[PDB]
This record gives structure tokens, sequence and C-alpha cells, in this order.
């Protein structure tokens, strides 16, 4: 059997088979010694035996209030911050390393950037057990182990605060970077780019860009309703939109993202960014006379890239952390540091980041309740409604957690069943192993992942080991946190992904952050002082409630 | 007028455009402050005013090999070394700036891949004179300035002892790097990969690279003729070639770089490696008979792409340099290094490594004497001879200066006119500004340029000004150094872009510089020893005299 399976190198050492037999553990740089890079190294050892539980700080971050005001205005806040940037960042390869079609190093995988990578290779398709050595032959069948175990019961609003205006939004930022080529089958991405590009508001590719560009002032294309500015028409600007057969293109918003036709939240965002890239077109020229359109064009959009990585960062992530530390977004900590600025984004966290638990009952617009069957492919409720009402709406009404088990809607209990799926076409390797790749340390039982006895008893005459306990459910059944919106794995395998891939932006290389690549002062502070309010504000005709807590 | 045009910003200073007539330097981390970043910081000062010149050291290096002697063998050849790449690469950023489209930042020049980039923006197309403010309105015709004096009239050879195993060396190797798309036109490559990919060797694309592939234990397809190992013919690997009109497929060899076909050295080192991948392909088969296909064939280029780095590092720069510090490639010396795994070849670049003087008046293999009609697109000389005897032919042959004036041979001399042509299509700004932009003093008269009177004298009426002298004639007009192949500007910009397109290869990264990304030990060191010698001698029947070194 390939001794691979068993998963025999330890500490990212790496299992390179040899002989029809045999076995080598390369623990190069790994701080591990021995055939499996299981002893240490004194450093290694100290290192390792006082790191307190990643429970133990989400404690800490989470109190002591009193205690974070005065860091939060000490030059510790910078610090704190940038040991936050450097090691979680340590946890994700550059350059990348694996791909669905190698799980080897190559220059193949290197290059061809169609690919999502992964972080850990997949288990070997010659295993005893489809996640390797433990567990049974056969795995749970997606289907029932998704009506089980994810189909919401009883709506769980999230404890934190968060609204539907943060889910929006997470849902809308994420479909940039995550956009799986269905024609090429899993594991292929059409977002080359890999990252924070803003491609889904200028489009995956030149030709595309060219449709929804107005070519003018550097201005992006549009349509007045109401009085108001919103998203051209297909006819405009003919560009490929996903929308039900019987649409016709004079009832559809072109975007960039071919997708963000199917829900108001989405094309609530696409219309408030659009809005906003021309509002900086203006500034723009305004400082530069001499200027034509590619200029402007290309410096609002480093602008905008820029406002959106600090609101995704001081505001974004703020929220769902819950954290008293004032996350501050300064490319500088990183300057001294030993950094990539490079990124590429990666199956497992295509998967770990599929929150769709979030997605309320119905929804509520003011006396206006209403359901799925009404918002999905509503072409009107926007212009309707117009950004201001549908801003405030879903700042006020709350999201359901994420963490937990049986919160998922049944009109999208369908894509946890896909995603399920998905992993094992990918055959990702048990949640077990991530758990040790991302330094935690390995459920012992199903009733110790799981905060209980009566889920964690079936899933375990289910799964038969908790060490075949597949990635997705194991993220989505693991407990939460105290008063979370989910718990331990999700953040200590979501943010590194997550802030490597931010951080690790060109734009925020020494090379690039400078006034001058932002057209100046003016540009460079946009970006230095984004904010959620003032993004949708300074781009409508009154100032909602807007935020991505809950009043 | 376009107060850029003036070149106001020192230092590396961005100038920016404002208001009608305005501009604005960005001097961010320049280690200079002032409206044209000219007042150094105290640091900033003592760094420069303590740097002995280009030439002082290039006179250390070159002489002493007695005290170098001893130096290469204590640990000081690492620390040099270090300090040499570490120095050497900052004069080039990362991630790249601007292209022939773009002279700003941008997220479409980082990311559209087709472009070459280019360390200084364009001269301003609303400037006085080609060059900027300097110089005449009319550029000296390229033709006459070829003639006069870039045309070889008495061939000089290289006083270094370069041969043409060298050269042919360099062609190859530099045709996977520099590969102008002419359906594009200047300033686009179809070259992605922007490096050491190897891609002249297993295609510049997956359909191509498919064709030319076994599919048989990594193995690259192939041909036997008298014996031999030789790339397969166009009828059984139906790959694009460039051969001239009436070449029948059964006569022309499919290699990976179309344009190889044309040249005996040329097809002569794409045999060479060819064999030396099929030979690497058996070394990691006997080693992991679990093995298929793809990673044999993955693994062995990893492992060629190492040997070349070496090669290419230890021999081939080496060489050109003539110092007696022993360049050590060990990737491990940049661990420390803030450094950045990326590169993108810049279109300076493409020039600046234009050496067509290199090329002898003939091409004697033995008693055998024959000219360029003879030689350009002989396909039988190679089967004819055999690998052995043209590599002890061209080992033996002296290579010309490519430094100094008048040793271009008429025969190719047409390329130079395209250069010098090509260079202004590009915009390319004047030679005394990258002097600057490489740390150097700008020259004060032609006579400075050229070591003397006469060529100086006309030169000066044909530019007008030397702040109008053009990069290439700039670069092959300078004076030589001592008795080198080359002068200072060649140097001074040569060994960043060329040294920082090495090392930034991502097999030069931590996190891939292991033993298991090669296969273990054996691949490893295969890339650990490379040699030109073993490269060829391991390769064939018998062993000819084999250097970059004439005998
Ligand atoms: C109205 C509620 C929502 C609906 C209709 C929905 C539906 C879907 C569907 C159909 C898929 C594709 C997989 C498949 O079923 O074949 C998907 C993928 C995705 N959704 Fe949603 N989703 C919702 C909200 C969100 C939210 C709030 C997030 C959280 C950011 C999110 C994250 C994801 C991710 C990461 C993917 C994968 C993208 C890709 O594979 O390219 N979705 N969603
Ligand atoms: C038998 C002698 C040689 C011939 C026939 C030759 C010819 C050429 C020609 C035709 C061009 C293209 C530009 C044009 O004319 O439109 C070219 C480009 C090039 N050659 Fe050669 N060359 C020779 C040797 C070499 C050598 C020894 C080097 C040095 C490495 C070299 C370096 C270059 C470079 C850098 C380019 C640009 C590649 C690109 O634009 O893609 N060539 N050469
Ligand atoms: C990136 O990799 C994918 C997968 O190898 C390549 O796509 C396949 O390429 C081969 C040869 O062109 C085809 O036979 C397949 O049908 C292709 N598609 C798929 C979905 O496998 C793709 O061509 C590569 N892209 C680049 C730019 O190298
Ligand atoms: C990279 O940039 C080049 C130049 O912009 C793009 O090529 C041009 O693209 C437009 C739109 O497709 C065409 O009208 C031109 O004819 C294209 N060719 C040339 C030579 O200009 C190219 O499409 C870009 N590539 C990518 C992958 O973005
Ligand atoms: C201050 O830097 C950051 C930046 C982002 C961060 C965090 C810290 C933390 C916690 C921490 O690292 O402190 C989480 C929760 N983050 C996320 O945005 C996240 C990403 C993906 C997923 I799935 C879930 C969460
Ligand atoms: C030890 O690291 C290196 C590596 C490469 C080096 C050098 C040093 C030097 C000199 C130096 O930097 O010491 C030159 C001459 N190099 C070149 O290969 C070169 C590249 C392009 C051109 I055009 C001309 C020369
Ligand atoms: C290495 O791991 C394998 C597989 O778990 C195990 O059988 C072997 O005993 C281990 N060797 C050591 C020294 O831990
Ligand atoms: C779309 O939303 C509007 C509210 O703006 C609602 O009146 C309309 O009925 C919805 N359309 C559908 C098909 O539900
Ligand atoms: C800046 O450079 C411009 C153009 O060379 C020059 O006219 C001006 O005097 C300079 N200003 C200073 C302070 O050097
Ligand atoms: C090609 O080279 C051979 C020597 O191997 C020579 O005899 C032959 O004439 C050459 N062909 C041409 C067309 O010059």
């Amino acid at each position: 059997v390939n001794p691979c399976c068993y998963y025999p190198c330890q500490h990212q050492g790496i299992c390179v088979r040899f002989g029809l037999d045999r076995y080598q553990c390369d623990c190069t740089r790994t701080g591990y010694s021995g055939p499996n890079c299981t002893i240490p190294e004194i450093w290694t050892w100290l290192r390792t035996t006082l790191r307190p539980s990643p429970s133990f700080i989400h404690f800490l971050l989470t109190h002591g209030r009193w205690l974070w005001d005065f860091v939060n205005a000490t030059f510790i806040r910078d610090t704190l911050m940038r040991l936050v940037l450097t090691v979680r960042s340590n946890l994700i390869p550059s350059p990348p390393t694996y791909n669905i079609a190698h799980d080897y190093i190559s220059w193949e995988s290197f290059s061809n950037v169609s690919y999502y990578t992964r972080i850990l290779p997949s288990v070997p398709r010659d295993c005893p057990t489809p996640m390797g050595t433990k567990g049974k032959k056969q795995l749970p069948d997606a289907e029932f182990l998704s009506r089980r175990f994810l189909l919401r019961r009883k709506f769980i609003p999230d404890p934190q605060g968060t609204n539907l205006m943060f889910a929006f939004f997470a849902q809308h930022f994420t479909h940039q970077f995550f956009k799986t080529s269905g024609k090429m089958g899993p594991g292929f991405t059409k977002a080359l780019g890999h990252g924070v590009d803003l491609g889904h508001i200028y489009g995956d590719n030149l030709e595309r860009q060219y449709q929804l560009r107005l070519f003018k002032d550097g201005k992006l294309k549009y349509q007045m309703l109401n009085g108001e500015v919103y998203p051209p028409s297909v006819e405009e600007a003919p560009v490929l939109m996903h929308y039900p057969r019987g649409i016709p293109p004079q009832s559809q918003m072109a975007v960039g993202q071919e997708v963000f036709g199917l829900l108001p939240g989405l094309m609530l965002y696409a219309t408030i960014w659009l809005r906003e890239h021309n509002r900086v077109c203006d500034l723009l020229k305004a400082e530069h006379p001499t200027w034509g359109d590619e200029q402007l064009f290309q410096t609002a959009r480093l602008i905008l890239i820029g406002e959106t990585i600090k609101i995704v960062i001081e505001e974004y992530v703020q929220q769902l952390s819950g954290y008293f530390l004032q996350l501050k977004f300064d490319p500088e900590l990183l300057f001294g540091a030993q950094f990539q600025y490079r990124n590429r984004i990666a199956m497992e966290f295509n998967q770990l980041y599929h929150w769709h638990p979030l997605m309320p009952d119905s929804f509520r617009v003011g006396p206006q309740d209403y359901s799925y069957e009404q918002f999905l492919f509503n072409t009107s409720m926007l212009v309707d409604y117009g950004v201001e009402a549908l801003v405030d709406a879903f700042s006020r009404q709350p999201a359901g957690r994420i963490g937990g088990g049986r919160n998922i809607d049944h009109h999208i209990l369908h894509v946890a069943v896909d995603v399920i799926k998905e992993s094992r076409v990918l055959r990702l390797q048990p949640f077990n192993e991530y758990r040790k790749r991302f330094g935690m340390k390995p459920y012992t039982s199903f009733q110790e992942l799981t905060g209980e006895k009566e889920m964690a008893a079936e899933l375990e005459e289910l799964y038969g080991d908790i060490d075949a306990l597949e990635f997705y459910p194991g993220l989505l059944l693991e407990k939460c946190h105290p008063n979370s919106i989910f718990g331990e794995s999700m953040i200590e395998m979501g943010a590194p992904f997550s802030l490597k891939g931010l951080l690790g932006n060109p734009i925020c290389s020494p090379e690039y952050w400078k006034a001058s690549t932002f057209g100046g002062e003016v540009g460079f502070n946009l970006v230095k002082t984004a904010t959620l309010k003032k993004l949708v504000c300074l781009n409508t005709k009154t100032c909602p409630y807007v935020s991505f807590h809950v009043p």
C-alpha cells in the first residue's frame, strides 16, 4: 500500500516515494529531523511548548475592552498587527506548490494560472480508503449528510451582530477570486489574477473590460434610471451575463462578474462600486487635465483596489474576528519583513469560504418581507428601491451564524451537497490533517469537534473515524467559540489564506506603495481613508444606516 | 512643453504631471528630498560619497589572482557573492512597473504578461526632440550610423578568450526569454515565463510541449541518425518551425524554439539538452519505479532548470566578467535577504543583450572553413559532423570583442539597424539617463564615452548632444575595460537585469529549494554539480575539448 497514504511525514515534511515499497520524508527547513520529521530542534521545541492555544488567544482579543483601548492608542497597535501579518502569512506557501494535477512542485503548476493551488497534496488514488488509511471504504452520502447536519431547522442568527450588508459584501468580494471554470471542471478558475484585482467590477479579461468602458474620462459606462446611476444594459455594453432565458438584454445590467445579475444584494454592491469608480475619475481629471482615458482609468482602478483592501481589512475583518484590537491596514508594517508580494487562490480556500449559512429565511425590506422566490432573479428590486433603501435594509437584518450545524436554508442547501462532492473529486485530505497543517491539534473524537453527544454519535457511525472526517463538514460542524460566528479551524485556516491574499497584492509592495501610483496625495488618501460609510454615502442622495453590524 | 521632458526628478523619483504646466516628483523612498529628489539623507550621502567606482572595482576583481585564491577558499566567497546578489538586484524593480503602453504603474501592466516591461518610462511623445529636450529634431539615420560605427572592418577577437561555444550558448539561452511577437509588434513577447523556464527546450505552450513529448518515461521524443540521438523530425512531432520554404518536414528537426533550425550552433545545443533531459529521466525512473510520465517529465525539467541556472552562473557568467572571484550559485545566500522570487523581461534588457558582434567572419570546423552562406540554414552539418566535432570546433574558435565599435559582420549588420529603429519605436530614453538609473555618472562628451577623438567627433555632429546619444549605440560604442569583452554600462546594466533574472526563478526560493523538489538527493546533486563538461560529455561517445574559453 502506498506508504504515503499513512501521511507519514509530520510538520510539512514531504512524503516522496522510492522504490516499490519505500518512502522518504523531506523535512527540509521544517524545524524537525528524523524519518518522519518528528524530532524538533531546541528552538522549535521552545517555540511550540510555549504557544498558547488559538483558543487562549481568541479569549484575550475578545476581552478587556479597556486594556485594549489603551493598547489601541499606543504604538503597540502596529506592533501586534505586524506580528499577526507576518506570522499568519507564513502558513501559506509562495511561490505556490501543488494543484489538482500535480502533487509535487513543477514548472507547470507554478506557471499554469488556470489551476487553483492547494496546500496539501491529494489523498493518493491508490489508498485503501477515500481518506487514506482510516474510515470506511464508502463515504457518507453527501445529500444525507447535508440534510442531517446542515439543513437549517430553526434560524440561528449570528451572535456577533453580522447583517446581510456584510453577507452580501462577502459574497461580492469573494466572487472576484473564486470563479470555478465549469467548462474545465473543479480545480480550474477563470479568475486568473487570484486575488483582489477588482475583476468582478472591470471584467476577467481585456475584451470585457473594453465593453464595460466608457472610453471617456476614465469612466465606466452606465445608465440613468429614476435620475440615478446604474450599471449599463447588456444592450449598451454587449457583455456576457448569466440571466435566465426569457430576459431581454434591455433588462439585464452588464457588470463584469456574469453571475452578479441573480441577486439584488450583488447588483447593489456592483452599483456602489461603479458609482465610486466614476467619482474618482472626476477627482483625478480635475487634478490632471493632461491625462487621458487610460491613465484616468488605470489610476482609478488602483485607487479602488486600495479602497477595497482597506475596508475589507479594517471593517470587514474586524467584524468577523470580534477582536478589540484595531486591525490596521498599513502596507509598511511589512516593509522590514521577508514577504512575497504574490498570491494564488487555493482550492481549500474556495471551500472554507463557502459560507452559505449566512443567508436568512426571507429578505426584509421595510414592512415588505420578500421570499427567496421573489428575491433571486429580481431584475426590478434595485431600481425600484434604490441603493439607500436596500443598504439600510440589509444593514438592519441579521445574518445567521456560520459555524455550529443545521443552519443552511433549504433553498440553497444543494450548494453544500455539491461542495462535499467536489471535495471528493479534488480528493482533499481529511479535516484532521488540515488541523495539523495549520498548527492545531487534531480532534480525538467527534464529541470534541462538535461540543456535544447527539450529532457526534451519528457522525461517528457515519464516518467511522474522526481521522476520516472530511474538510468542509469538519469546518461547519465544529463548535463555535463563545458568542462567535464560527470556530477555531475556520479562523486558524481562514485568516492565513485570507491575509496573505491581501497583503500580497502588488500594490502593497514598497515598489507600488507611493503617492504617485495613485495620481498623487488625493488618490493616495482616498486609499488611506476608505470607509464603508464613505463608500456608500458619497455615492447616494441620502446616507442610510450603513454598517457590517446590525444596529 | 511637457515638464517631464526635462527629466526633472533625480534618483528614481517619479515625474507626475499636474495641471497644464506643473509637475511633481515622487521621491518616495529614494533617499532624497526636494522638488527634484536631489537633497540626500545623511546616510545616502555617505553611502554614495564612499562608493568606489565600478571601474575601481572591476580592477580589483580582475587582479591579485593570489589574494583571490585565498579569499575563494575562505568563507568570504559566499559573503561577497551574497552582497553582489543583493546589491546588484536592487537595481531592478519587482513587482515590474511600466510597459510599452503604460508609463505608470497599473494593474494591466502588472498582469498582462505579453508585454516586456521597462525600467524607465518612454520619452513623452510631446517633447521638443526625440530624446526629450536635447539633440536634434531628427535622429541619425540608423542604416548610416550602423555602417559608420558598427560595421566590422577588421575582425577584433575578444581579448578574454571567449569562443563560439560561449557565443552559441548565449544565443540559445537568451532566446528562451527574448521572443518578440512579430504579430503584436515591439514591446510584446511570446515568452510568457519571462525567464529561465527552459521553454526553448519544451515549447512556449502546452500544445507544443505535448507534441514534443514521448509520453513515455518522462522522455522527450527524438530520432536516431548514425546511431546517434537527435531531435525528432517535424513529421514525428508536427510542431511549427521556421525553415525556409522548400525544406520538407522530414528534414526539419522539431525543437521548441521555432527559430532554432537556422544555425547548427543552435541546433547543437538543442541536441545536447534533449539528450540530457532523457538521460535524467532514466536516473529518475530507476529511483522511483512508481512514478508516471508526468512526474518523471516535470521533475526532469526542474533538474534541467537547475542545471542551466548553475552553468549559466558559474561558468557562463564567470567567463564574461573575467573576475577571479568564484561566483557561487547557491540559492541559500539569499534566504536571509528580502528578495522577490519573481521576474519580468525588460525591453532594455532585450536590447542590451543583442550581442551580434560576437559572430566571426567564417565558421571553422577543422580544416574546413565554412561561410555564412554555407552555415546559415544548413540542415545537414550537425548530423554530418555530430555533437563532439562541432563542440570541439566552437570551443576552439575565438569570438569577436563585443564592445568598442566596428566589429559586427556585414552579414548580420541589418539586425543592428533594426535594433536602433525599434529602440525609437519603443521611445527609449537617452543612454545618459540609463547611466544614471544604474548608478553611474553620465558622460560629459563623446570623447569620454569612446576612448578617442575620431569617432567621438563625428558622433558629436550626428547626435548634437551627448545627452541625446541613444541606448544601444551608447552601449556598443563606449570604451572597453582594459582587456575586456565590453565596458562599464554593459556590465552595470547587464548584471542587474541578469542576476535578478536568475536568482528570481521560483526554484531558488526556500519553498522549492528542497531535495524533494528534484526527486531526491540524486536530482538535487545533478543540479548542485551541473557543469559544461558533464553536460556535453555525459551525452557524447567521446569527450572533446569543451569550454567557454578558447584553449
Ligand atoms: C442568495 C444566497 C446565495 C446563493 C443563491 C448562493 C449560491 C451559490 C452556488 C449555486 C454556488 C456554486 C456551486 C454549485 O451549486 O454548483 C455558490 C458558490 C459560491 N458561493 Fe454562494 N450563494 C449565496 C450566498 C453566498 C454568500 C453569502 C457567500 C459567502 C461569501 C457565498 C460564497 C460562495 C463561494 C465561495 C462559492 C464558490 C465560488 C466558485 O466556485 O467560483 N455565496 N453559491
Ligand atoms: C549567425 C549569427 C546570428 C544571427 C544569424 C542572428 C540574427 C538575429 C536576428 C535576425 C534578430 C532579430 C531582429 C531582426 O533582424 O528583425 C536577432 C535577434 C536576437 N539575437 Fe541574434 N543573431 C546571431 C547571433 C546571436 C547571438 C550570438 C546573440 C547573442 C545572445 C544573439 C542575440 C540576439 C537577441 C537578444 C535577439 C533579440 C531576440 C528577440 O527579439 O526575440 N543573436 N538575431
Ligand atoms: C493549463 O492547464 C490546463 C490543464 O492541463 C490546460 O488545459 C488542457 O490543455 C490540453 C492541451 O491544450 C487539452 O487537451 C485539455 O482539453 C485542456 N483543457 C482542460 C480543461 O484540461 C491548459 O491549456 C493550460 N493552460 C496554459 C495557458 O498552459
Ligand atoms: C495584453 O495586452 C495586449 C495589448 O493591449 C492585448 O492585445 C490587444 O487586445 C485588444 C483587445 O483584445 C485588441 O484589439 C488588440 O488587437 C490586441 N492585440 C494587440 C497586439 O494589441 C492582449 O489581449 C492582452 N492580453 C491579455 C491576456 O490581457
Ligand atoms: C488582523 O489580521 C487578520 C485579517 C483577517 C482575519 C484575521 C486577522 C482573523 C483572525 C486573526 O487572524 O487574528 C480572521 C478571522 N480573519 C479573516 O478575515 C478571515 C478570513 C477567512 C475566513 I474562512 C475567516 C476569517
Ligand atoms: C556574481 O554575479 C554576477 C552574475 C552575472 C553577471 C555578473 C555578476 C557580472 C558582473 C558583476 O555583477 O560582478 C556580469 C558581467 N554578469 C553577467 O552575466 C552579465 C549579464 C548581462 C550582460 I548585457 C552582461 C553581463
Ligand atoms: C514513521 O511513520 C510510520 C507511519 O506512521 C511509522 O510506522 C514509523 O514507526 C515512523 N517511524 C518513526 C521513527 O516514527
Ligand atoms: C421583484 O421585487 C419587487 C419589489 O421591488 C416585487 O414587487 C416584485 O414582485 C418582485 N418580482 C418577483 C418576480 O418576485
Ligand atoms: C528642478 O528641476 C528643474 C528642471 O531641471 C529645474 O528648472 C529646477 O530649478 C529644479 N529645482 C531645483 C530646486 O533643483
Ligand atoms: C552544409 O554543411 C556541409 C558540411 O557538413 C557542407 O558540405 C554542405 O555543402 C553545406 N550545405 C550548404 C548548402 O552550404
